[PDB]
């Protein structure tokens, strides 16, 4: 049989969206219909849920990515239709993906095979808009400072150092590295600056860690966009911006309440970059879902090492979350790469690489553990892989000493995880979990990063450019010291080079330079370039995409 | 005595709208909730009433716009309540307004005191996403003429002839004149380029002027983005962009249904400049209403001189429509302004100068005659106007043959309107329309203009610079030159100079440079410089915006 | 700078050499300290004024031309070198030349008395010779 992803969505009979809520209690009025399929909800919902007991919060993490892929997001969605199958109480929160690569190298899924959130379509495009907003939210921002300069710039800003960028959803590497307000006195003050990906901005990274619309409008006051002649910070704030940025994002705030193709009920919330920010769907998903259900299954991007540590050390931080499992995803095909196994070559078994590899997950495994949160580990099964050698990896899972299943929800829909599911109730009746940050806010900078490349990354050390230093002292000596860390660096990778597979040892990881998203309210040390506007291919999706006089939709997935 | 416009929008007490709707034989799978009190409303509904009799059309246009203020769409919202309660099938068409005059000189009701069209918050924000699907159908197609110059320029477009800009929904004059591309060769094609408000987009114009989806692609594949070094025009559609532009438009191409302060339904759809563009809401909202009632109420951006000229002249003319009765909007003060008094002298009695204002008023009566449409003539009602500014006022516009009805729809909504209305029916029933456009699609681009011109503004003749008379000369060669003309000219003159109030003698318009919408398919000549992307004040409006913890909204309104 | 005055005539005039614009080496220069000409973007203006690229100037005496002077052993011999300076490359990756350019005989022709080494003499008026003048850390 040959079905396709999006034949699969297609075919589901979806519910209404409002009958779904009514389950949950979520009474008629805070609910916010577009169309039958998708809504809002309101905050009140939280607000009134406020002491109700919090349900089960399940982390789902991966292994390092390859090209293999691993499909932590399908096993994601799959463990929430096994745990509804077997008659729980349960919603999965997932990141909302951004426009621009439905255009560029095809849109896909949410999760995949019989394991997705629907409708695909409208996830992938506009949704309910909250993207946007916040496009609009960083954009108005960029505006106003503008036209504070032109208006006399009474802060005293020096153009120069501006940091804040415009965006926009679309993959353009044109809009880069721009140089704007050009055309004479009447028109602007020439500078350099450019555009980054809408889901890049630090407006959608405040969106997904606020508690509320007056969380959200605070950060918002408190975003850094560049330094006066004299070198002091100037904020969001001082250009009195931060009231008309809260009232464009006064829809946005609240999730997006859709669902599972076996009608389990889905959020979809936010989507910020896993390496200049946490990769984690918003706060306000996930604590609306904690009230609501009895459990909570999550997701963070890229691997356990960034994704997962940051979910911990950044969301559950801020959020007072204490989460009671993790599972984390891995594949044979992945882990055979880890061992060295070029990609085309993954069509033969080899339980010699699978061995090697495998070094990765038990790094991921350990790494867990250091959280105080009871892992499990989930194979995700696909037709060429073994007996052999999923028995060899089952026992190496074993024999590492951390619970074990296989998955078969790509294929197999919500019974395909039934097992898992079993596994993961196994382990939240009878390991509780320990919970605590990796490390303090009073630490320094370097003493944070430290902790964070020696136990997690495993590196011997940490070296520092001279300008990572500058900038390091600049922070400490301007207020932002006791922020949390976020390290924007390589996903392919426990080193900051990408071609270290499985379970690097001897190396040392090096911060080239350090940003502040002060309004996120973290702190973010580079190991190398990071691509905030990817660009359009040499045949894009685009060329390709068309939609006929019956509505019929081709070349988009 | 009256609330403030905010205030009067808040305590209105809406019906949701699949009531309205189903109240119009609209079907429930025929409408897309957007919260209760917005749908949108398939195509199917025209397509299926495709063959019922259109109600009769009233166009809703106004003199030359002066600082005193003419109160045009109050007008058409109140006129539409007036006959609803006359006990009339009625319906009211609008535009869109665009997102960012709300952080600039400030947002406003649509329409004003008691004659509205609400939801208005959402109206003038988001709404329901028309204008983000314009922003990135037209930023897709900006990125896929980048994309081309960097994958080796096959089509071999010189960069420097590209006419097609990007687009942002926001007042940024920084954004007008940029430069892009720069970074070297990983990162796209140096070029000069820059962005305009996107309400001003070729897209929205293509938007408006579309039948359906189907229409609205093969536009989009028209669009001439620009030349290659041979001087040969490059399209949308040898860039293969429209099936993906159209994907982008699959849900902002259906109207949207809200609704007055009194319940009478209202269609928003599109919102295009009236200088460089035809002024009107789409023909998709206007021909749909025009199936489901029997009197349809629409307007024209900027005085009947440019948008009740564009609106029979393009909107009519690619529709098919033929107008029954066109209302002209004037006030006293507005009218004296015509006449010479100054703005701060407007209060005090002057039946002089109201006598020669009025022949501002005169010329736009006689011009409505000129495509066959009888007049009448709307007094917004202000508090300062006398007895016998009013009684002249009448006695003058009966000696131009026109009825005229005093309307106080702003203070008293519908109520106000009864004596408008009654003389609107009046007209109806009395006298047919025998509509035809103003000029013959097959005349010449230069005859063509000095129709409009000498016809309508009461020009001598235009004269042409070299460069406007070279871009003819190609536009005709490259087989343009059948197309409708929209003229970019002020508002505030009939001629060309802004100071000339009233209705000036012995003066010509000059042309200073011919544009080309392809998609839209039209001619634009350009008068004076035209503001394609309008900058913020002093004061934003957005620096005094606010919402609390209760989403209580100051500074917006 | 009338090297660089070709290269750029040469993009106008329909690059028929095929060099990608983005990839040129060869800068401009003047002899005074000016900071603003280090980052630039020159062409401006639209099809009639050449195509937008990003370049900069150097101060004259970095100049590869003055590292030729310096080290040319004739007028002929300086000739041959500026024929053999790479401008940039194609959008294959193939490298351009002055020589491509056919610019070496104007450059020499420029350069017909710079090539003759200047008599000057000290304070106790024993014979001294000036001549050229390249950077030590670039140059030799």
């Amino acid at each position: 049989k040959v079905p396709s992803d999006i034949e699969i969505a297609q075919a589901a009979k979806m519910k209404p969206v409002m009958e779904l809520a009514r389950g949950l209690g979520i009474q008629e009025d805070e609910v916010e219909l577009y169309g039958k399929y998708k809504a809002k909800i309101s905050l009140d919902v939280y607000r009134r849920l406020k002491d109700k007991p919090d349900g089960k919060l399940i982390l789902v993490t991966a292994i390092t990515p390859t090209p293999a892929g691993e499909g932590k997001t399908t096993t994601s969605v799959g463990l929430t239709d096994a745990l509804a199958r077997l008659g729980k109480r349960v919603m999965v929160c997932l990141r909302e993906p951004s426009l621009g690569p439905s255009f560029g190298i095809k849109g896909g899924a949410a999760g995949g095979g019989y394991a997705q959130v629907v409708p695909m379509e409208d996830i992938n495009l506009h949704f309910t808009g909250d993207i946007h907003a916040v496009t609009y939210a960083h954009n108005l921002l960029a505006a106003m400072v503008d036209n504070h300069l032109q208006q006399g710039n009474v802060l005293n800003i020096d153009p120069r150092t501006i940091t804040w960028r415009r965006v926009i959803d679309l993959n353009d590497r044109a809009l880069r590295n721009i140089v704007i307000g050009l055309g004479g006195k009447a028109n602007g003050v020439p500078r350099e600056t450019g555009f980054d990906i809408s889901v890049a901005s630090e407006v959608m990274a405040c969106l997904c860690l606020a508690s509320d619309l007056m969380d959200l409008k605070e950060r918002f006051s408190r975003i850094v966009v560049g330094y006066t002649y004299d070198g002091k910070p100037v904020t969001a704030g001082d250009l009195e911006a931060q009231g008309s940025m809260a009232l464009l994002m006064k829809d946005a705030i609240k999730p997006n309440l859709v669902q599972t193709l076996e009608n389990t009920p889905a959020f979809i919330h936010g989507g910020p970059f896993a390496n200049i920010a946490h990769g984690c769907n918003s706060i306000i998903a996930t604590k609306t879902a904690l009230k609501l259900a009895d459990y909570v299954v999550t997701e963070a991007g890229f691997g356990a090492d960034l994704g997962a540590e940051k979910f911990y050390d950044v969301k559950c931080r801020y959020a007072g979350f204490k989460p009671d499992a993790t599972v984390i995803v891995a594949t044979v095909r992945a882990l055979k790469m880890h061992g060295g196994v070029p990609k085309s070559d993954l069509a033969t078994e080899n339980l010699e690489a699978l061995r090697e590899g495998f070094a990765n997950l038990e790094k991921h495994i350990e790494n867990i553990g250091k959280f105080g949160v009871p892992a499990v580990v989930a194979i995700n099964a696909f037709p060429t892989d073994t007996e052999a050698e999923l028995n060899l990896l089952y026992e190496l899972c074993a024999k590492a000493g951390a619970e074990v299943a296989l998955s078969e929800v790509w294929a197999k829909g919500g019974e395909g995880g039934l097992e898992l599911a079993r596994k993961v109730l196994q382990t939240l009746e009878s390991r509780p979990s320990n919970f605590h940050v990796l490390y303090n806010l009073d630490l320094s900078i370097k003493d944070k990063i430290a902790k964070i490349a020696t136990e997690i990354y495993g590196a011997d050390g940490v070296n520092y450019t001279a300008e990572a230093d500058k900038a390091i002292q600049r922070y400490e000596s301007l207020g932002y010291g006791n922020l949390p860390v976020v390290m924007a660096k390589t996903q392919y990778s426990f080193s900051d080079d990408m071609t270290k597979l499985g379970r690097p040892r001897n190396f040392t990881i090096t911060v080239r330079e350090v940003r502040l998203s002060a309004g996120a309210g973290f702190i973010v040390p580079i190991t190398g370039a990071i691509m905030t506007m990817p660009g359009l291919p040499k045949r894009p999706a685009a060329c390709n995409i068309d939609i006929d006089a019956d509505g019929v939709i081709t070349g988009l997935f």
